């Protein structure tokens, strides 16, 4: 574990738990979601980043932030305005960024 994995790990976990029920927390399929993939170019979810930690592939805060913002921002395309998902992913963005 090193410094900047135990960094990306403990904001990580403060992220999630704005998202109790993992809105956000798995890769969307369009079975769930019908035009995601052709709409979401570059889909984004909380597991993945953990992943991207474990694979040591941030080498800054600043990209564990771009990614972070990708996933509110792609939640804010694909989702109406007056949805649970655009909502929690707008509230999410703003604190996400506080820290
Ligand atoms: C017929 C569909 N109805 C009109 C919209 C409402 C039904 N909507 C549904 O079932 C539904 C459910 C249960 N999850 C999602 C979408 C997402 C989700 O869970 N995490 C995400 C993260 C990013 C993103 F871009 C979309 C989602 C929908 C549209």
């Amino acid at each position: 574990s090193t410094p900047i994995q135990q960094l990306l790990e403990h904001f990580l976990r403060q992220l999630q738990r704005k998202d109790p029920h993992g809105f956000f927390a798995f890769p969307v399929t369009d079975a769930i979601a019908p035009g995601y993939s052709m709409i979401i170019k570059h889909p984004m979810d909380f597991g993945t980043m953990k992943d991207k930690i474990v694979a040591n592939e941030y080498k800054s805060v600043t990209e564990f932030k771009a990614d972070f913002k990708l996933m509110c921002d792609n939640a804010m395309t694909y989702n109406r305005p007056d949805t649970v998902y655009y909502k929690l992913a707008k509230k999410i963005l703003h604190a996400g960024f506080k820290m």
